C-alpha cells in the first residue's frame, strides 16, 4: 500500500524542484574570471541531472519545519559535490567515459587537467556556498552541515566507496560485506547527508535526523537491490550473492524499514513516501 | 636593519614548529579503512615538508593572543589542502612529476586513480578537521575560516591560479598582470588564508586580519621576485618583464610593506619578521 497521498504526482513535484534547483545553481556560480574554469565547472554542474540530492535536502528541511530558502545553498553544495564526483569518476585515469549527462564528458571538452581542477573547485565551492550563503541558520548548525558533508564525501564516505569499488574491479571474490560497503559509502553516504543536512538546517532533533538517515540509507540500498533484480529480470550483485528470492525479500524489508522511519510524519513526508512507493512499485511489477 | 630580535633563531623555531605540526598531522589522520586510501593520503601528507602554511597559522593565532591548540586543526587543514594541490599538480595530466618531497609521487606508488582520490579526500578532510576538531572556538569564527579557506583554494584562489598558469604554458605574450595574477592566486591566496585563519580563530579585529593579509601577500610576492633574481644571478619572469633594476626595487618595496604591516607588534611578531629578514638578507647578498 503506497504510503504517500493517493494523488501525489512525483514527476510533477520533481520537475518544479529541478527548475528551482537549476535556477539557484546558475545564480550561485555565475560566469567569472578566469572564464575557462567557471565555464568547465558550469558545463558539468548545469548539464541535465535529476537533482535528487538537492531535492531530498529541500524536502527534508521542509519536513523538519524549515524553509527552502535556508536549505538552498546546501542543496546547491550537495549537487556540486555530486557533480565533482562524476567529473573525477569519468576521467581517463578512472572510468574513462566519453559521455555524461547527455554531453561529452568535461575532460573531452576542456582536457583532463581542467576537468580535475573544475572538480577540485566544485568540491571547494560546495563548502564556501554553505558557509557564506546559508541564510538565518546559526553558525554552529552550519558547521555541523560542513562536518557532516565533509565526512560523507571523503575517505569515510564517497571516496572510501570509490576506492573499494576500484579495488573490486579485477576480483572474483567480492562478498556481501564488500558490496554493502560500496553501496552504503560510494552512494549511500551522500544520500544520507542530503536528508540529514536539511534536518540540521531546520534545527531538527537528533532523533528526527536519525529517522531521515535510516530512510535515506534503506531507500538507497532498496534502489541498488531492485536495480540488480531488474538487470537479470530483463561482477558481484545481490542476486549473484543472495539468490533471486532472498534479493526480493531483502528489497521488500529495506522499503518497509524506509517507510517506517518516516511513518509518524504528515503530508510534508509525501515526497519521500512517493519516492519509496515508486521504487516499491518497480519491484512488485516483476512479480 | 632586521625587524626581528637580534638572537631570533628562525631555523630552530621552524624545526620545533615542524615537529609539532607533523605530530598533529599523524594524530588527526590515523591509518583507517579502507587502508589503501589513508595510506596514500598519509604517504603525501607526512612526506618531508617545511610546513610553512601551518606554522604561519599557529604563529598568527599566537600573535593575535590565541593558543596553538585552537589553531592546530586549521593548521593541519592548510597542510592537507597544500598537500592535495601538490598531489593533483604532480599527475600525468598536469606536471607529470616522478618525485615529490624526496620520494616517488603519489600516483607512481598508488596509481593515478588512487592519487586523484587521495587528493579529493585530503581537500574534504581539511574542511572536516576545521568544522569538527577546532577546540572550543566560537562557531562564527570557525565558519569564517571555512569560507575564507574555500575562497582561497577554489576558482577565486589556488585553482584559479593553476588554471591561468596552465593557459600561460605555451605563450610568448604573458604580461605583468598575468604573472601577478598567478603568484597572488596560485600561491598567495593560501599563504594569505594561513595567517588570516590563525587571527580569525584568536578573535583578531578586521584591522589586524588585514595587516596579516598584507604581510602574507607582500612577503609571498617578495619571495617570487627574489627567486626570479636568484635564477638569473646563477617564460615571463619579474626580470624579463621589469628588467633587473626595477625587480630589485620592487622586491625591496614588497619587503618594506610586509614589515610595516606588522611593525606595531612586539616579540610575538618575531617569527614573521625573521621570515621577512631572511628573504631580505637573500636579496641584499646579490
Ligand atoms: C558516486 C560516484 C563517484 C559516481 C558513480 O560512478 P560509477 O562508475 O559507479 O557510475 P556512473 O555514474 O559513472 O555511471
Ligand atoms: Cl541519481
Ligand atoms: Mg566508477
Ligand atoms: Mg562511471
Ligand atoms: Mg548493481
Ligand atoms: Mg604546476
Ligand atoms: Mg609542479
Ligand atoms: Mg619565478
Amino acid at each position: 500500500v503506497a504510503s504517500s497521498s493517493l494523488r501525489f504526482d512525483l514527476k510533477s513535484y520533481l520537475k518544479e524542484r529541478q527548475r528551482q534547483v537549476e535556477a539557484a545553481l546558475n545564480a550561485i556560480l555565475p560566469p567569472q574570471d578566469p572564464p575557462l574554469i567557471y565555464e568547465s565547472m558550469r558545463y558539468s554542474l548545469l548539464a541535465e541531472g535529476k537533482r535528487l540530492r538537492p531535492i531530498l535536502c529541500l524536502a527534508s528541511c521542509e519536513l523538519a519545519g524549515g524553509t527552502a530558502a535556508i536549505a538552498l545553498p546546501t542543496a546547491c553544495a550537495l549537487e556540486m559535490v555530486h557533480t565533482m564526483s562524476l567529473i573525477h569518476d569519468d576521467l581517463p585515469s578512472m572510468d574513462n567515459d566519453d559521455f555524461r549527462r547527455g554531453r561529452p564528458t568535461n575532460h573531452k571538452v576542456y582536457g583532463e587537467d581542467i576537468a580535475i581542477l573544475a572538480g577540485d573547485a566544485l568540491l571547494t565551492y560546495a563548502f564556501e556556498a554553505i558557509a557564506r550563503h546559508t541564510p538565518e541558520v546559526p553558525a554552529d548548525r552550519v558547521l555541523k552541515v560542513i562536518a557532516a558533508l565533509a565526512r560523507a564525501v571523503g575517505a569515510e564516505g564517497l571516496v572510501g566507496g570509490q576506492v573499494v569499488d576500484l579495488q573490486s574491479e579485477g576480483r572474483d571474490d567480492v562478498n556481501l560485506e564488500t558490496l554493502h560497503y560500496i553501496h552504503t559509502h560510494k552512494t549511500g553516504a551522500l544520500l544520507e547527508v542530503s536528508v540529514v543536512s536539511g534536518a540540521i538546517l531546520a534545527g531538527a532533533s537528533e532523533e528526527l535526523q536519525e529517522q531521515l538517515r535510516t530512510y535515506a540509507q534503506k531507500i538507497g540500498l532498496a534502489f541498488q537491490v531492485i536495480d540488480d533484480i531488474l538487470d537479470i529480470t530483463a561482477k558481484a550483485t545481490y542476486p549473484s550473492l543472495l539468490g533471486l528470492d532472498a534479493s526480493r525479500e531483502y528489497a521488500d524489508q529495506l522499503i518497509t524499514e524506509a517507510k517506517a522511519a518516516i511513518a509518524a510524519f504528515g503530508a510534508e513526508a509525501d515526497p519521500l513516501r512517493a519516492i519509496a512507493d515508486y521504487i516499491t512499485a518497480r519491484k512488485h511489477l516483476l512479480e
